[PDB]
């Protein structure tokens, strides 16, 4: 962990809550966004979970923390990425649940949702082994974001005109 830098105890607490229901569920999911960083030694502060997952694995962790969701799963998409999406707040904390996150093609396909288990890591912490995608997996994704985010910025500054 680089920096000696620590995940603030509320995140971990939920995380807690969160690993001690799915870890003995057959539900394919992993921590993504700041958490997973932060979980692989990057010093970046979370301010919120992120699971991916499968479609099966949104559903599943839905219905596994039903008590906490505040917003159904749903299929959920923008002309960019599309996932069967919902939220559960533990906590306060804010919980985005992502299955079958899939990104829009050139040609207007969808890419096939990732294989989670092709970049699943399983990473001790604080006696527990949660299931994270590989940093260079995550660095990739978010650098893709980036791109996307810019060719929709250069859009829409030119659509300004
Ligand atoms: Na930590
Ligand atoms: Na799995
Ligand atoms: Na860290």
């Amino acid at each position: 962990h680089h920096h000696h830098h620590m995940i603030r105890p509320e995140y971990l607490r939920v995380l807690r809550k969160i690993y001690d229901r799915l870890k003995n569920e057959k539900v394919n999911w992993v921590v993504t966004g700041s958490l997973s960083f932060a979980l692989q030694g990057v010093p970046v502060e979370v301010h919120d979970i992120d699971i991916q997952t499968d479609e099966e694995g949104a559903y599943e962790i839905e219905r596994i923390f039903s008590e906490f969701v505040s917003k159904k799963v749903r299929f959920s998409s923008t002309e960019k990425i599309c996932s069967h999406f919902g939220e559960l707040i533990i906590d306060g904390i804010k919980v985005e649940i992502m299955g079958d996150i899939r990104k829009r093609l050139e040609d207007g396909t969808w890419e096939d949702p990732v294989d989670l288990n092709k970049y699943k890591r399983f990473v001790e912490t604080h006696g527990m082994k949660i299931p994270v995608l590989s940093l260079e997996y995550e660095y990739q994704a978010y650098l893709k974001l980036g791109r996307v985010e810019k060719a929709e910025t250069l859009r829409k500054w030119l659509n300004e005109r």
